[PDB]
C-alpha cells in the first residue's frame, strides 16, 4: 500500500530493477521479446520521441493496438510523460478511429506493428498530429515521472452502453493496483501473482480485462505473452508457451474445455485461470478445476476499473456458480443494492443496501468519469459509487446472484416439471439421455428447451421423432420449443443435470 | 375461401392504378402535406410514362434493380410505378440514411440506375446513372402476380416482394365482403410511415389502386393532429407510438378528427387504452399484424364488441379467409416437415398467405429456412385461443412473480396510495430476463410539482417501500402519470399502463 510506488509505471520499473534479465513481454510465437531491462530503456526511448513531439502531462495519445509488446511499451511510454494512453483497436475502420479522435483530441498517435497497414491509412487521415510507428540500467533510466500520482489518468477505454455511441472511460493509475493491493494486504489467495510466472492474455489491450491483467502482471514481474497469435487453439497456445495463468471470457473458457475433451489432454503448466465478462458456465469451470487448476470468476466493468467482486475456487463454489453467483466483494470494495432506480446509495433517506436491486459499487479502482461527458458521468458516477446497471440479489451466504431461486418451469401460467419432460424425452428410442433447460421469454416468461444425446446408430430425424412424442400430450407449454442434439449433458458428479450450464451450451 | 379471390382483376399494381386513371382522370392521386408535388390520376399516368422512357434510356430492363432514394413524397410512388412499367424492381432506400448505409444497399442490390426524390437533395454512387425526379392517352395504358415489384430492407436483409403482395389481402376482403379494412374511392388518406417501410409502401399502394387521394411526404409540421385536421384525412396507417401521440395530441387540444373514418395500426405492442380513446371518437380501427416477409398484415383485429378486452389481453388478430396459419410446437419442424402433425394451439407462427414474399435477395440459405412451400416463419411466439384469435402472451396469473416470489398488485398499489401526495397509484409488470418480472409503479400526483418537485415524491415512495418486509415486492421503477387507464368498471388496465409508463 503506502510502502509501494503510486503509479503503474513506477511499479513496473521496480520489478525491472529486481529482475532486469527476465522477459517482460513477448508475442505467442516468441517475437517482439523485451526483457525488463530492455523494456525500461525502450520506454525511455519512446517517451523521449513523444516529449520531442510536444506530448506533455495531460496530453492524449492514441494507441493503435495490436495487443502485442509494442502496445504495452506504448502505454508505459505515455505513463512516463503523464500522458493519457487512449486505446484504439487496430481492426476498427478509420471512421471509428476518427470518432475516438473527435472525443479525445490526441496530440500524437502510436501505431503497433500488427495494425500498421490499417494504421497506414491513418497517417493520411490524421494529418494534424505526429503518428509514430512503434517497433523494436542506471537510476536515471528507472526514474519515473515524480509528479504523476495514484489519482492521475493513465488510460482511456471505449465502451458502448449506447447502441451506437462509445463513451471514453477515464482510468486513474489506482485502477490497476487498487484490488491487487487489497488482496496482498488482507492476505487473500483469490487472485495471486507469482514472480516470473508466464501469463497469457487472449483479451485485447483495448478491453479493460486485457489491459488490466497484463498491467498487473507487469507490476508483479510476470512474463506476459500477448499479441502474435498464429492459431485459434488455446490449448496449443497454452501448452507451447508453458502458460501458468491466463485471463478468459466464458466462451473462451468453453472453447478451451472442448479442446481438452477432444484431445484427452490437460495444460499441466497451468495454475490459475480468471474468467469474466459474461455468464459463467459452472460446467467448464468444474472441468477446469478437476484437471488441477485454481479459478476465479472476476465480476467487473470498465467503469469499475475491472474486477469489483470475485468468486474464488473453494468448497461449494461450483454449486454457487451454477446457481448464478457472480462472487463476493473484496475488502474495501463497498457494495450497495438499490431497490428502486433513480435512488442512489447516497440519497438522503435511502437507507442501507437492500438484499435485492441494482448493484452500485464503491471501489478505489472506479473510473474517473467518461471523457468529455459530464451529463452521463454525473448519473453513473456519484460520490465514489458507480452504477453497474446489473440486477443482483445478496443471499444469506454473502454472495451475489444474477438470478433468483423453483425446480419447476413457468410458461404462460403453466408449471412445467423439468424432470418429467426429461422422462418423456428418454422414453424415445434413439435417446441415450436427455435434459431440459429454461429459455428466457419476454411475454411467456419461460420456454422449454431440450438437449438430446443420441445412442450410436441422421438423428436430425430423432428431433422430429421426439417433437412428435411431445406432440402427443395435452399440455402445449409442456412441449420443448427447441430440441438440440448434443454430444454431452453437463452433470454434477452426483449425476444431476446442471440446467444453467446446459442452457448456456445450447444457445451457443 | 380456398381459391383465387378476384381473378377478373389485373394481376399488377400498375394496371389497377391505370384502371383508376381511366375511371377518374381528374381526381387527385398524390400530394405532399403542403399541397405541392400534386398529381391527378391522368397526370400520374403521364409522368410514369416519361419517367419509364428515362429509365430505359439508362438501359433499365425487366428484372433490373432500381434504387429509389425516397423522401416519402409523390415523387417516390411515381418512381415505384415507373419501375413497375418496365418490370424493374424498386429497391426502397431512405434518403436521410447516412452515405455508408445507402452504399450497402447499392452493394447488396447492384441496381442499373437510381431515382432521387427531391426531399433528400444529396456520388456516392457515381458508377450508376441517377435520375432526379421532380414534379388521357388510352393507348399508353407481361408482368403478373408473381413478378417482383419492390425490395424492402430489414434494417441488413433484402425482402423480395411480388405484385400480388399488394392486392391479395384486399382482394380477399372484397371477395368475402368483410369490412375489417376498406378503401373508399376518392377518400383522403395519409401515411406517416415511410415508403421504405412495408407499412407505408403497402398502405399508399393499396389506396392508389383504390382511387384514393393520397397525402404523403413534405410534412409542414410535427403535429400528427394538425396534418390529419388540415388535410381532412379519412384513413391513416400508424404504429402504436404514433397512435399514442395522436391520442395525447387529441386530449391536450380538446379535439376530434371529424373527417377520420379508419385507422390501421401495428408494428409494435398495441395499447388498448389508446385504441379505445380513438374508437369512442367514432373511429373504426384495425390492428394489422404482419411483417415484411408476410407482405404486410396476415392477421387482423377489427374494431368489434369485445375487441378492446382482447387487445388489452394481448391478442394480435385472426387470419383473413384464405390465409393459412400454423403454430409449430418446436422450432426446426415446419408445416412441411414429415408427420409435422396439424397446428398446435401454442408455438412459432408460420404463415401461408398469397401476399408472402418471394424470398430474401441473394440469400438462398436464409431464404430456404424462412420460406418453405409458400409457408413463412414469422419467428413470433403465439397462442391460439378458444375464440380463434392469436395472443402475444399467456393467460394472466394476476400476480407478479419476481424470482419465485408472488407479489400482489392490489397490495402494492395500496402501499403507494398510502403515501401523502399520491392521489392514486397502480403497479405493472416489467419483464426481466433473469428474475422473471419486476414491479413497475405508476403514480398519479395529488398536486402539480416543479420539475425538481416530483422526485422527492419518487424518493418518499421508494423510502416507504424500502421499509417493507419483502425485497422482491418493491417497485424497481417509479414513473409519474397524469393518467391511469381504467376499464368501464374502473379496474386498472395494467398492460396499457405498462406501455404508457415505459414511454
Amino acid at each position: 500500500m503506502p510502502q509501494l510506488p503510486s503509479t503503474v509505471l513506477d511499479r513496473v520499473f521496480e520489478q525491472a530493477r529486481q529482475q532486469p534479465e527476465a522477459i517482460a513481454l513477448r508475442r505467442c510465437d516468441g517475437t517482439s521479446a523485451l526483457r525488463y531491462r530492455e523494456l525500461v530503456a525502450e520506454v525511455g526511448g519512446l517517451a523521449a520521441d513523444l516529449r520531442a513531439q510536444s506530448v506533455s502531462r495531460g496530453s492524449r495519445v492514441l494507441v493503435i493496438s495490436d495487443n502485442g509488446p509494442e502496445t504495452y511499451l506504448s502505454v508505459l511510454a505515455c505513463a512516463k510523460l503523464g500522458a493519457i494512453a487512449v486505446m484504439a483497436d487496430g481492426n476498427l475502420p478509420i471512421a471509428a478511429i476518427e470518432r475516438f479522435c473527435q472525443i479525445t483530441d490526441p496530440a500524437a498517435a502510436l501505431v503497433a506493428p500488427g495494425s500498421k497497414m490499417a494504421s497506414s491509412a491513418v497517417p493520411e487521415a490524421l494529418h494534424s498530429i505526429p503518428v509514430i510507428a512503434v517497433d523494436i540500467l542506471d537510476a536515471a533510466s528507472l526514474a519515473g515521472n515524480a509528479d504523476q500520482g495514484s489519482e492521475d489518468p493513465l488510460a482511456m477505454i471505449f465502451t458502448s452502453g449506447t447502441t451506437g455511441e462509445p463513451k471514453a472511460v477515464l482510468l486513474a493509475n489506482r485502477t490497476f493496483f487498487a484490488v491487487p493491493d487489497i488482496l496482498q494486504k488482507e492476505g487473500l489467495n483469490w487472485v495471486t501473482w507469482v514472480v516470473g510466472e508466464t501469463t497469457y492474455s487472449p483479451l485485447p489491450a483495448t478491453h479493460i480485462g486485457g489491459l488490466w491483467w497484463i498491467l498487473t502482471c507487469l507490476m508483479h514481474g510476470g512474463l506476459c505473452v500477448t499479441g502474435g497469435e498464429n492459431t485459434t487453439s488455446l490449448l496449443e497456445i497454452l501448452t507451447t508457451n508453458a502458460v501458468a495463468t491466463t485471463c478468459l471470457v466464458p466462451t473462451l473458457l468453453s472453447k478451451l474445455v472442448s479442446e481438452l475433451k477432444s484431445a484427452n489432454a490437460t495444460v499441466p503448466s497451468l495454475r490459475l485461470v480468471g474468467y469474466g465478462g459474461s455468464r459463467a458456465i459452472a460446467a467448464d469451470v468444474r472441468f477446469i478445476e478437476a484437471t488441477g487448476v485454481r479459478t476465479a470468476q472476476v465480476y467487473g466493468l470498465s467503469e469499475t476499473g475491472c474486477t469489483a467482486l470475485c468468486l474464488p475456487t473453494d468448497d461449494g463454489s461450483i454449486v454457487k456458480i451454477e446457481a448464478g453467483a457472480v462472487g463476493r466483494p473484496y475488502p474495501g470494495v463497498d457494495v450497495y443494492l438499490a431497490a428502486t432506480d433513480g435512488i442512489g446509495p447516497t440519497a438522503p433517506g435511502a437507507g442501507p443496501s437492500a438484499s435485492f436491486g441494482t448493484l452500485w459499487i464503491k471501489s478505489p479502482a472506479n473510473m474517473l468519469g467518461y471523457w468529455n461527458n459530464p451529463e452521463r458521468t454525473a448519473e453513473v458516477l456519484i460520490d465514489g459509487w458507480v452504477n453497474t446497471g446489473d440486477l443482483l440479489e445478496r443471499r444469506e451466504d454473502g454472495f451475489f446472484y444474477i438470478k433468483g431461486r423453483s425446480e419447476m418451469i413457468i410458461c404462460g401460467g403453466v408449471n412445467i416439471a423439468p424432470d418429467e419432460v426429461d422422462r418423456i424425452a428418454e422414453g424415445v428410442s434413439g435417446v441415450r439421455e436427455a435434459a431440459c433447460y429454461e429459455i428466457p421469454d419476454e411475454e411467456f416468461g419461460a420456454l422449454v428447451g431440450l438437449a438430446v444425446v443420441a445412442s450410436a446408430e441422421a438423428a436430425r430425424a430423432l428431433k422430429h421423432t421426439i417433437a412428435a412424442r411431445f406432440r402427443r400430450e395435452s399440455e402445449p407449454m409442456a412441449r420443448p420449443s427447441t430440441i438440440v442434439i448434443v454430444t454431452d449433458i453437463p452433470r454434477t458428479q452426483s449425476g444431476k443435470v446442471m440446467r444453467a450450464s446446459l442452457a448456456a451450451a445450447a444457445t451457443a
